[PDB]
RNA sequence: GUGAAGCCAGAGGAAACUCUGGUGGAGGCUCGCAGCGGUUCUGACGUGCAAAUCGAUCGUCAAAUCUGAGCAUGGGGGCGAA
RNA sequence: GUCCCACCCAUACCCCGCCCUCAGGGUAGAAACGAUGCCCUGAGGAGUAGGCGGCCGUGGAGGUCAGUGACGAAGCCUAGGGCGUGAGCCCGGGUCGAACGGCCUCUAGUGCAGAUCUUGGUGGUAGUAGCAAAUACUUCAAUGAGAACUUGAAGGACCGAAGUGGGGAAAGGUUCCAUGUGAACAGCGGUUGGACAUGGGUUAGUCGAUCCUAAGCCAUAGGGAAGUUCCGUUUCAAAGGGGCACUCGUGCCCCGUGUGGCGAAAGGGAAGCCGGUUAAUAUUCCGGCACCUGGAUGUGGGUUUUGCGCGGCAACGCAACUGAACGCGGAGACGACGGCGGGGGCCCCGGGCAGAGUUCUCUUUUCUUCUUAACGGUCUAUCACCCUGGAAACAGUUUGUCUGGAGAUAGGGUUUAAUGGCCGGAAGAGCCCGACACUUCUGUCGGGUCCGGUGCGCUCUCGACGUCCCUUGAAAAUCCGCGGGAGGGAAUAAUUCUCACGCCAGGUCGUACUCAUAACCGCAGCAGGUCCCCAAGGUGAACAGCCUCUGGUUGAUAGAACAAUGUAGAUAAGGGAAGUCGGCAAAAUAGAUCCGUAACUUCGGGAAAAGGAUUGGCUCUAAGGGUUGGACAACCAACUUAGAACUGGUACGGACAGGGGGAAUCUGACUGUCUAAUUAAAACAUAGCAUUGCGAUGGCCAGAAAGUGGUGUUGACGCAAUGUGAUUUCUGCCCAGUGCUCUGAAUGUCAAAGUGAAGAAAUUCAACCAAGCGCGGGUAAACGGCGGGAGUAACUAUGACUCUCUUAAGGUAGCCAAAUGCCUCGUCAUCUAAUUAGUGACGCGCAUGAAUGGAUUAACGAGAUUCCCACUGUCCCUAUCUACUAUCUAGCGAAACCACAGCCAAGGGAACGGGCUUGGCAAAAUCAGCGGGGAAAGAAGACCCUGUUGAGCUUGACUCUAGUUUGACAUUGUGAAAAUUUUUACUUAUUCAAUGAAGCGGGGCUGGACUUGCGUCCAACUUCUGGAGUUAAGGUCCUUCGCGGGCCGACCCGGGUUGAAGACAUUGUCAGGUGGGGAGUUUGGCUGGGGCGGCACAUCUGUUAAACCAUAACGCAGGUGUCCUAAGGGGGGCUCAUGGAGAACAGAAAUCUCCAGUAGAACAAAAGGGUAAAAGUCCCCUUGAUUUUGAUUUUCAGUGUGAAUACAAACCAUGAAAGUGUGGCCUAUCGAUCCUUUAGUCCCUCGAAAUUUGAGGCUAGAGGUGCCAGAAAAGUUACCACAGGGAUAACUGGCUUGUGGCGGCCAAGCGUUCAUAGCGACGUCGCUUUUUGAUCCUUCGAUGUCGGCUCUUCCUAUCAUACCGAAGCAGAAUUCGGUAAGCGUUGGAUUGUUCACCCACUAAUAGGGAACGUGAGCUGGGUUUAGACCGUCGUGAGACAGGUUAGUUUUACCCUACUGAUGAACUCGUCGCAAUGGUAAUUCAGCUUAGUACGAGAGGAACCGCUGAUUCAGAUAAUUGGU
């Protein structure tokens, strides 16, 4: 047989991700002794739509503290943030929409948005449209933060990771339908080489696991195991169940 | 060609929102020329003009439209709206 | 039919001659002899495969012939000889020119008709096919040997500004220009040429490259890799650039986070325009007039002298008008589309000027020219911004919008923006006229070169608005501004000047030409393909079609004629789909304006629904604007609309251009995409829906590895993997099976490492185990599944209901003879005259059904289907016209194919002959057609089978494997605690992350706030504002007294950059599991083709089997893979099955008695033999079913194996013995090598020598190969491949004729009566090859496989027609039969049909053959490769003799045959004859006979005669119609 298209993809060639419209990835500032010990201020010069990234991204001018030089950041954007705003980036920076604290300094209960996994990483987790990151406890001996995540899932971080204050602008971006192939082609072409999508069962058993047949059809079982070979994993891969969700899911 | 929002005016009514003249210029809308394609004649030709062309008839024609150059992916590999 | 006589002839027989072979003899005191010779005698002679012998010929070597030869070697040619059976040898003659041969040995690349053989050459075909797209040529003249395709002039035409025009990019490379030209090429010619030959031609500071960066590529540091090299592109790197100072280069002082290259002739970007000029270059040359960049220093100007301009309220202005580091900003720099406004150019209109055209007539006419560059100066030009002022009675304002107390209207200003006006350039140019010189050298000189208008016009550009996006639409080099304020700046002298003028320089490569019906790529001068720029007039909405101007061509082999058949363009009376699988093809409709427009609907559409009317020309009228005066008048300007009269051909979108429409069904929602070159679709995609995994120490994926990579400039509204497939309404039940997921205990299973025991040790044995699995839960929008039987309602049918068997569950909502149902052309209704079609219903549905999605569905569709209107040559039924061919000619000129060839009939034959046999026959040489034959040409059949030949794909095939999971060992160190194992502590190994490696850890100074034995905790100065923040101010001492030098300002200390994980993870090596993701391989045989079946595959009995033996078939009836401690061995006593008599229960049968009883019983098992004091049966004793090795028998090769037979060595059993016993009374009951395991002994070996373990040998058994002389082995292919096979299937033919069809003989019986008018049982004899079987003879290096259409001929087993005979024949109508194939045998609905059945006509609507006639005749509806859907089946790939949809139909010019047409020879003609060949007519109706014969009556013929008509044939065009 052949190399499937999803093996394919791992190789780069026509399936890498599109990056000339992309200016800068978004990013905190470096963890430095302005933000671990006070606050430092910045101006926000403008919001930009970032192709490819439903949400978007601030541009945030601060002064350097040892040189006499300026420096421009780029932020995932909460919503509320305007230009001309002043926002504040440091442990003893105010509780507003869009200042960037560590969760330390951060009650229980708010929510925030580019929260680091671990404290100068500048930023992993809430930065989708419409996503964050609420603060569910503090646990200030063992010097960590319990955190829930978009997905619903509860993690542990150091209480030094920083978040900005507030929700990720973009909304209830998929609130609308496509509605169009064009729609779905202009959305994936500024992303990557995925779209359109041939079903598997429409190919032949040269090209796919689910092949060909007098009748399409998967022919076997559609699950497939966790440690299945490369090649293998088309379908649903270590499902614990399969069918219609009919009610409330015990994992969370 | 059709004539979506938005806008102007006039008629009713009590209200709220009904109606009627206009304006406007949206749409993977439509007729249709070039381009692109290639349905039927199962036409021509079938030691051809041509190792796939010719004619008529057809599909699409403002956007999943057509196309140049540079560049990338190299054989059990690539690429594939398959 | 029989008998007799003579005769004819085979390669046979007889006699003779000769050849050869074989056989038998003779031949030496050698006068003897290729002794391998000779002489004598007898017999014999076929031959594929094959064997042997002898000889001939060729290249080369040794010896020899004292060989041949320029007075002619070799070779070659030869209707000239000789020899040999023959292969061959020799000679004569000719040609020719330098070597060669005989004999004996030696040697080999040694002998050709084949191989779809190799290379080369050459034929018939054949002067043949053909040289026919792109509208088209003609006259005169010149040139020349020669002119349709050279040139000039004239005419006629085309391209018709998305050109046949003018220039470019790629690509070519000299094709460009001049001159000359024999051949070759330009498929005709050629004087011509992109050809050939000889010479020329490309000029840049300004146009490009060069410079920059993009996607991307290659280095570097490092890290992998055995390595070629891979990653890496800033990453774990000590990676650079700025200034000052001496006689002299070298003395220092500051900044630093960066620190490569290549990559665009369309992206970014410094700067050039006009006129002229050459044969060919020009934005490059020449003339004039400019610009940019860089470098230098001047003159003037400006500014200042303790300093770096002035003005304006302001927006800002002015000719300058200092300014380091460091920083900020701008430009470069960006999408698509819409309407509006400005400008340039083009187009158009009016007037004037100059020239030209027309001018019978008319036309103040028609056409052309009338131009102004870069670079500058000057004045303007929307948006914006500034000042005054303060708006509701809101106002201003665009086509649209919008704007305003965040300050509108208004008034006044500033400013970005020329492709605008004027001026310089610049009229001196260019152009246009006009007039005077002249072999040329020289032209010369006059004049003129203007003014207005218009616009939904075209094109480019600019501007302000606006729309769309889950899409927001490059980078860098370079240039500029500013914030800052470092340095520096002569009251009589320079002046860190972006001002004016001036000086110097600008290298290198490209530059011709074409850019295409001839310069590129398609083998080529190819109707194909190949990226752009400019873009006139008319009609018209219009870069539509059509015509024209500029410009360009007139180039595609020509002449003549007008047959068939064609290709292309059309027209047809009447009918109007009757044609056909099917309306294929064609026709019909078509623009604009005005009316009118249904069902349904997602309310958007449907819709141009459906349909109807008008349209020309001319003469008028009205309306729709701008400007000025004074509510009218005047002036200016286009078009768009409406109304009226008149008028003609009742015509007018007059050409061109230009929708047919409707009622429904299936299906996919739609737009979109694909099999380039047979499938455009219902397939794919899509939005929507749903499911699954993943929180980064991660998911998915790539890599040999990596300090590697993609997703990822990413973080769940994300990434990745699947299914279904818009909307609407829904999506039921089943977790048993296979998967996936979760737990691994009360539970079982296990490797390596480790633990324990035994041992001398190797080892062996025990426990223990991680993963995985057994186990137990979940899960179907995972793969998938979703049942049988029996009764039941006052007649009855059915079964609401019930009784019963089983599953994981038993098909729910829906839907249906549907693209899914076989039976099936289902049943009913409708549609038609007629419907296997369509639609609507019905549903025990072979085999419908719910995201393997069910049902519905507006809109959409080059999808499939049915009907209706319109329309028509599809047809009845054909006809006609045009162009180009074909045709004939000149020139030029192939190819396919070809054993030899070409008339038939029958026969036989390899079962379909051109050749053979027997007949018919049979006359030169030819031309145009033609598609019967050559089982015509393609192409070593692709269907089928075989091969111990493949390949693609699948899986629970066999064997593995990347990856992965887990365990162990190592990396791997240091502590503590718990009674060796577990837990948690350390950081330095190791791993991760951030950064320009800035503020980490301890303190102590201050600020605080909390507390009473004054003690502890916290903190380090930024949060009103879209400003700025840098090159330190100061304190303190030193000083050369200086924005100078140190310590503070800015606390000290540890040099751990910071934050995480941490001996875990990672990595290396092994071990268990997982692993169609991947690899390799395999997937029996026989066989009335193969498959399925069966086993005729090892083996036994009887028979086939034809009396020894032997002997086949998928022949017949059967049997075997066991069973037995006795059912083996010995001995003895007895006699069985059955029958007849008898005896209580007792009988048909229980036991007892007697008599008969040849085996009719029993002997393990099939069958056949055999057995009676036994071989049966019972009793007694036993283990001969033992040890050893030979011999023999059957199957047979006289090999194994299995069986079997007689005897020897022994020592046993039994009988008093004799004797018997080496398994089963006999004929079947079974198994090599290698390996393993036992048994056997003072047995042999472990090879330096010993002992003990262990191992290996020798002899005999066992573990098994049943495909049984003995491989370890799953499918599919419709995507398929190869070597072959007519050894072997599907279609023709051949034999046969069961079966099918058609007859005969007999005649029980039927027929009221009567077997035989006419039927006809039981039986029986046949014929036919239009059925289907059976066979496998021909064809698998191919004979084109159904049907229909068309066309001819043949048969008779006669449907009709002619003439006859019989009846249960009064007439009429029928029925049966005879002679009879002359002549006919139809039009339609449904279906691909064949077949069939209906409607209807008819005299009748008979049956057949001709390779199941007929595909180089068609067509392609059926079968039907590759695309696709459904149902059932399969885990799957896939299957289906099931349904459905789409799917390339090639060649004739040869021979013959046929149809026609010429024609030599016999002088040429005219008029004739007639051998032979062909042959043609057919049926019906009406009237009369006649309401008559005959009949009770109903009813109801016929002969003759008359008049028409059907089908067919041969002509013809007066008339009518078509063209
Ligand atoms: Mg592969
Ligand atoms: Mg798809
Ligand atoms: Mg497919
Ligand atoms: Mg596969
Ligand atoms: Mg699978
Ligand atoms: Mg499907
Ligand atoms: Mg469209
Ligand atoms: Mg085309
Ligand atoms: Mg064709
Ligand atoms: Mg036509
Ligand atoms: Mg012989
Ligand atoms: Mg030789
Ligand atoms: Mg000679
Ligand atoms: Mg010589
Ligand atoms: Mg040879
Ligand atoms: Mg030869
Ligand atoms: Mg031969
Ligand atoms: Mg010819
Ligand atoms: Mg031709
Ligand atoms: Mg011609
Ligand atoms: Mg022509
Ligand atoms: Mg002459
Ligand atoms: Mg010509
Ligand atoms: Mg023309
Ligand atoms: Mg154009
Ligand atoms: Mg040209
Ligand atoms: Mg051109
Ligand atoms: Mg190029
Ligand atoms: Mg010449
Ligand atoms: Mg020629
Ligand atoms: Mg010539
Ligand atoms: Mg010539
Ligand atoms: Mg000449
Ligand atoms: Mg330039
Ligand atoms: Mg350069
Ligand atoms: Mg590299
Ligand atoms: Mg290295
Ligand atoms: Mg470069
Ligand atoms: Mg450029
Ligand atoms: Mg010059
Ligand atoms: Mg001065
Ligand atoms: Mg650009
Ligand atoms: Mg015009
Ligand atoms: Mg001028
Ligand atoms: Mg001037
Ligand atoms: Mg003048
Ligand atoms: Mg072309
Ligand atoms: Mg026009
Ligand atoms: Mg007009
Ligand atoms: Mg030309
Ligand atoms: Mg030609
Ligand atoms: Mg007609
Ligand atoms: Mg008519
Ligand atoms: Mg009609
Ligand atoms: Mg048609
Ligand atoms: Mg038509
Ligand atoms: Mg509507
Ligand atoms: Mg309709
Ligand atoms: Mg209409
Ligand atoms: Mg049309
Ligand atoms: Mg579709
Ligand atoms: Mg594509
Ligand atoms: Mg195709
Ligand atoms: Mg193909
Ligand atoms: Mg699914
Ligand atoms: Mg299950
Ligand atoms: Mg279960
Ligand atoms: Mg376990
Ligand atoms: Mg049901
Ligand atoms: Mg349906
Ligand atoms: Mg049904
Ligand atoms: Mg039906
Ligand atoms: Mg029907
Ligand atoms: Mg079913
Ligand atoms: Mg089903
Ligand atoms: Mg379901
Ligand atoms: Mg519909
Ligand atoms: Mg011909
Ligand atoms: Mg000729
Ligand atoms: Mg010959
Ligand atoms: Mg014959
Ligand atoms: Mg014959
Ligand atoms: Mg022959
Ligand atoms: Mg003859
Ligand atoms: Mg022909
Ligand atoms: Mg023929
Ligand atoms: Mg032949
Ligand atoms: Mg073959
Ligand atoms: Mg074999
Ligand atoms: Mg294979
Ligand atoms: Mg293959
Ligand atoms: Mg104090
Ligand atoms: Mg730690
Ligand atoms: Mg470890
Ligand atoms: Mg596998
Ligand atoms: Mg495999
Ligand atoms: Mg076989
Ligand atoms: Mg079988
Ligand atoms: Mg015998
Ligand atoms: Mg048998
Ligand atoms: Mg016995
Ligand atoms: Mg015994
Ligand atoms: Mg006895
Ligand atoms: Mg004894
Ligand atoms: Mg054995
Ligand atoms: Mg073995
Ligand atoms: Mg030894
Ligand atoms: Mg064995
Ligand atoms: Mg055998
Ligand atoms: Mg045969
Ligand atoms: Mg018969
Ligand atoms: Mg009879
Ligand atoms: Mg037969
Ligand atoms: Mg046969
Ligand atoms: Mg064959
Ligand atoms: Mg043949
Ligand atoms: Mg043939
Ligand atoms: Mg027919
Ligand atoms: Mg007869
Ligand atoms: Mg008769
Ligand atoms: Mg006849
Ligand atoms: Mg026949
Ligand atoms: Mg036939
Ligand atoms: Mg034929
Ligand atoms: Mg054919
Ligand atoms: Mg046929
Ligand atoms: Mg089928
Ligand atoms: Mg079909
Ligand atoms: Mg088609
Ligand atoms: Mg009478």
């Amino acid at each position: 047989g052949r190399v499937i298209r999803n093996q394919r993809k791992g190789r780069g060639s026509v399936f890498t991700a599109h990056t000339r419209l992309r200016k800068a990835p978004a990013k905190f500032r470096p963890l430095d002794y302005a933000e671990r010990h006070g606050y430092i201020r910045g101006i926000v010069k403008e919001i930009i739509h970032d192709p490819g990234r439903g949400a978007p991204l601030a541009r945030v001018v601060f002064r350097s503290p040892y040189k006499y030089k300026q420096i421009t950041e780029t932020f995932i954007a909460n919503e509320g943030m305007y230009t001309g705003q002043f926002i504040y980036a440091g442990k003893n920076a105010a509780l507003t929409v869009g200042n960037i604290l560590p969760l330390s300094s951060v009650p229980e209960g708010t929510v925030v948005s580019n929260v680091e996994e671990k404290p100068g990483d500048r930023g992993a987790l809430g930065r989708t449209s419409g996503n964050y990151v609420t603060v569910v406890g503090h646990n200030p001996d063992e010097g960590k933060t319990r955190i829930k995540l978009p997905s619903g899932a509860k993690k542990v971080v150091p209480s030094s990771s920083r978040g900005m204050i507030g929700i990720v602008a973009g909304g209830g971006r998929t609130d609308k339908p496509l509605l169009k192939a064009s729609r779905a082609k202009h959305k994936f072409a500024v992303k990557r080489n995925r779209w359109p999508k041939t079903r598997g069962v429409a190919m032949n058993p040269v090209d796919h696991p689910h092949g060909g047949g007098n009748h399409q059809h998967i022919g076997k079982a559609s699950t497939i195991s966790r440690y299945a070979a490369q090649g293998q994993k088309a379908g649903l891969i270590a499902a614990r169940r399969t069918g219609l969700l009919r009610g409330t899911q015990k994992t969370k």
